[PDB]
């Protein structure tokens, strides 16, 4: 409705009918035209843009960043460090069509908590004059606060100096939450996606910054208002937290209390046998670079078939969703069950072949793009973008991305077309695991022949919640139990209308997580912080992954 | 087939990152980025839509025959206003809610400088022009004293006294005095003054660094911002001015020039101009920065058309009757149904009128008296069409929902705090001004009849008559359509080199009329003709009074005069002697893509620090500042390569 918002749809409605006939081959055109394959984010097809990336902020903060004609200096304070983090999330958004996230936010804001107070003792000293050159190289327990009830001594300056950074850190983090919640900079939707990760830092500086993050979030933004960004993620690796005899167990009790109030902080299971790495040293500082860090878009980039297994600076190239619900309708006329399942696999075989080539054609289109089109994404943020001339091509470093073959309505696929769905049916549970394994096995075959990184993704319900259903419903009238819901259920998720307990959902949805390596989420909808620990307790027994709790 | 055989090659040209296919119309945009490409696709769709579905046939025939040009035709269906002024007082003392966020009133200087950047960024996405902030020094003054109250209460808890008497302590100045060689309370009270000097310096540092950075990016319309200051006498007020000057004079990043914001210094006699005046010392410093960073600009408050009769020194300088200038050269000072103030108001629309083609049409007649009578007859008819065109565009912008302009129609527009989101903005839109422009007056008919005005001859009488004829006619339309028309010297960025090519095709290469390509800027002496600064001032001075809708006295000063602060002062005195209102000094700087260093040399190829060969030219265009000569238009690059400098 805004002048900037209405300008974007003029370009979209112009460039969307253009790409259909002048960029696609005849076979993919018919498959796309016949409502079989969906191309996510087709508006930016000519621009040759990528999906997302995990922001490395340690490099940006230590040297600043110069995008366009705007330049900045390295941060030397808590206020300067937090504010520059927001800008790094604002410039890159205009160069992509997805979202941003901060991996291990705790580690980044920790030297400057000390450094803002390290030189503060030199300003609190000149009033007195005594050479107090010992307030930095000492083991601080928690950067604690006191009621200031008649403190007295020479070392009263030592307690006053540390008292100066706790208030300043609290003020510093208020800027970060407000900046990412009120600055409308993106074209169109006018909101920049963001996400941060914290919960696995135990140092004195890290414990202070993590507490204030929870303390500031407990208060809100402006006047007692829950923030929408950034999305909060909590780590629960065993041996650092989640155990009573742990250094960070005290904050974990507070974190569940904050979650009970604002419902913002999500949890990530670092013990899943696929969210697990062999290079986690307990003593090496900055425990990131070998951990799992997700986003708000259920995007998971962990294992690379050519490179290193990490989630830093990587992301998706582009992903397409395959309508498997439609294929079952065409095979509903076969009387013999063995023949019926034979046809569905044959029909699924043809669509999968086109989609692998369909993603391959868009990949070839994107590799010709120049690095000058992404001033910040292809300069500091991407994996191998530190050496890329503006006039070069992205074909060298574009391979460290994920092409996603997603699906929708697995429950809708089997609810009435083939018997029952994967809820109150053990036979359908075996059938459902067979199909996803069939897609997973084919994606392995596509990876060998097309030489890419194909993964099965649980596509978030955003932009494709009702598009598929309406088009197919008209073609096939009213199919009872399938095309009478106006929305297809999300990937490998128990349908909402099927009543079940949290324990039962954990058991049913656990096996799918090892299959959908491209992204998954566990959703629990429902005061006491303990009940939050119940979710991670059941997530502990069964190998699951990313988890979230909502109220609505 | 041509409707789908050349429209396909247009999109391909955009996709392949070409250099000439209308992708270099605007220098503030980066067309090689995904954000830039989407804007190009949308602009190339609506402009054909406007021609055959929006404007009438009489105006259309002028457009296709290259008679009347419209400005910002891309945003025509969006119903977007041009510019506005920002009363920062409302947002810094009560708080504001933008989108799903909110805020509370600022308590120190760090949380007050950051709220000003938010309003400028937010309001840009609702208009297609610039943004301005008047009385900048006055608005930030109270919170420096509020910073003094918080630090005292902080000292009270750490000490335990009753320092209520220090809440309104009459201290002489906020200048920092180091605590060396003193004892007792000199290390207990002087500290509270040296503490807050560094606090104010950082806040002004953040404000500047949050205005150039946002302009370097952006998926929406690029951010165009400006501020005004100069006439504050309070101790807190002088503190704001002295920090903003030092912050600007220091620079963004690695000591590089800030493209934005635009800064203007306000000159008045008896407040800052005379040596006896209090702010004379800061007055001298402003000339030091504008010679080195091309800011602040100088606006004369003593001009006859800039004087105000509701200004009293007993009040705190009454920062409401001081004229302020928005981005480029737009000014909104007079009003027939409102106060003579430039607070929370701006421009609506403006169009340029082609006059060179009218005279070359009549060049076949050998009777001088006959030509002029027919020339006036054509001009009267053409001006009638343009007055309709601005009014016709005016009728389109009236019916815009206030919810389409959230920040503009809630805090920043005059009397806009009384309208609900679903209401129409027509009840308060009339405070804007409609501009009628012209181009190539020097080569309109004077360069056809002998020589143009300003060529050391007496031909200015005819040139003055033509502009005055429009000036009288502009007033006639004001009394006719019940609007407020004002003639403005139209900037030449994209329209420089558009009319000329069609006339050459239709008529041919004729010296004076054509073969000059870019054409001379409105009311200005031929940029290819030599003149002194004083003589150029004398010829163009009477035009400033005739164009009460925007004007600028541009002086091209060589690099050697940058180091001398007297040349800027002489120009201001030269502006004072005559009735010139707005003037600026331009100069060519050189940028570096690695270090970012700028120097004042005539031409640079390798950066002294790094050694890179990507040394671009940092120069000024008719309305703003930008580098990256790879974004200088073909018509404008011709005008740039023929500019004449004035040593004085
Ligand atoms: N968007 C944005 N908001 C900021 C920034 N820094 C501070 N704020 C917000 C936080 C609050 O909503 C507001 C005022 O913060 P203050 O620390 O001055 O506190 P205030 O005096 O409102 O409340 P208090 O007396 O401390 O309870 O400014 C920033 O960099 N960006
Ligand atoms: N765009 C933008 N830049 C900011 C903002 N706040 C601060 N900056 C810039 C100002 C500086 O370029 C940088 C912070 O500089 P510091 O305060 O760390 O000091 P600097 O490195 O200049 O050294 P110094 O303290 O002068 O010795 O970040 C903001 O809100 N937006
Ligand atoms: N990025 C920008 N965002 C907002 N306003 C801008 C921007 N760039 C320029 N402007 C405004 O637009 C004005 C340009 O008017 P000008 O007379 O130079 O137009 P032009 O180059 O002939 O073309 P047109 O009016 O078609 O864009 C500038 O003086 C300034 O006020
Ligand atoms: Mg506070
Ligand atoms: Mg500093
Ligand atoms: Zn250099």
């Amino acid at each position: 409705d805004t002048p900037a918002g209405m300008m974007m749809k003029f370009a979209s409605e112009t460039t969307k009918p253009f790409v259909d006939d002048y960029l696609l081959s005849e076979d993919v055109r018919d498959a796309v035209m016949h409502n079989y394959i969906h191309i996510h984010d087709k508006d930016y097809y000519p621009t040759k843009s990528l999906t997302c990336v995990q922001h490395p902020l340690d490099v940006i903060l230590n040297h600043g960043f110069t995008a366009g004609h705007g330049s900045s200096r390295p941060a030397k304070r808590i206020e300067t460090a937090a504010v520059l983090a927001c800008i790094s999330l604002e410039t890159c958004q205009n160069e992509m069509h997805g979202g941003q996230a901060i991996p291990a936010f705790d580690f980044y804001l920790a030297p400057y908590v000390r450094m803002s107070y390290q030189e503060e003792v030199k300003n609190l000293e000149k009033l007195t004059g005594e050479d107090l050159s010992n307030l930095y190289d000492a083991p601080i327990d928690d950067y604690i606060e006191k009621p200031l009830d008649g403190l007295q001594g020479r070392e009263r300056l030592e307690q006053h100096a540390i008292n100066k950074t706790v208030n300043r850190v609290h003020q510093a983090m208020e800027a970060f939450i407000h900046n990412m919640n009120t600055i409308h900079s993106r074209g169109g939707n006018q909101v920049v996606f963001s996400s941060i990760n914290y919960g696995t830092d135990t140092s004195a500086e890290g414990r202070c910054i993590m507490r204030e993050i929870l303390q500031s979030t407990y208060q809100g933004v402006g006047n007692g208002e829950t923030a929408i960004f950034p999305i909060q993620i909590w780590k629960k690796k065993r041996g650092v937290n989640y155990l009573p005899e742990d250094r960070n167990y005290d904050l974990y009790k507070l974190a569940c209390k904050v979650t009970a109030r604002r419902f913002f902080p999500n949890f990530l299971n670092l013990d899943a046998t696929f969210n697990q790495n062999e290079k986690w040293r307990a003593d090496d500082p900055e425990r990131y670079k070998w951990e799992i860090a997700t986003m708000g878009c259920r995007t998971r980039v962990f294992e690379d078939r050519w490179g290193e297994k990490t989630s830093i600076a990587r992301g998706n190239l582009s992903f397409s969703t395959i309508n498997i619900v439609k294929l079952a309708i065409e095979c509903m006329g076969i009387e013999n069950e063995k023949q019926r399942i034979d046809m569905f696999f044959a029909k699924l075989d043809n669509i999968l072949d086109i989609t692998a080539k369909q993603l391959d054609e868009r990949f070839q289109f994107q590799k010709t793009a120049m690095a000058k089109q992404f001033p910040l994404l292809m300069k500091y943020l991407w994996v191998g973008a530190e050496n890329l001339k503006p006039e070069e091509t992205i074909e060298s470093v574009i391979n460290h991305g994920t092409l996603g073959i997603g699906f929708i309505g697995l429950a809708e696929c089997l609810v009435a077309l083939i018997g029952k769905h994967h809820g109150e049916s053990e036979k359908a549970q075996e059938l459902g695991l067979k199909i996803i394994t069939y897609m997973r096995d084919r994606a392995n075959e596509f990876s060998e022949q097309y030489h890419h990184n194909y993964s099965i993704l649980a596509t978030p319900a955003e932009g494709l919640s009702g598009k598929f259903t309406k088009k197919d419903r008209k073609q096939f009238g009213v199919i009872p139990g399938v095309t009478d819901r106006d929305y297809y259920t999300n990937s490998n998720h128990v349908p909402v209308y099927y009543k079940c307990t949290a324990l039962k959902k954990a058991q049913i949805e656990a096996p799918y997580h090892d299959l959908t390596r491209g992204g998954h989420i566990f959703y629990v909808e429902i005061h006491n912080p303990s009940v939050i620990e119940s979710v991670v307790d059941m997530m502990d027994k069964y190998n699951m992954g990313y988890g979230s709790v909502n109220h609505n």
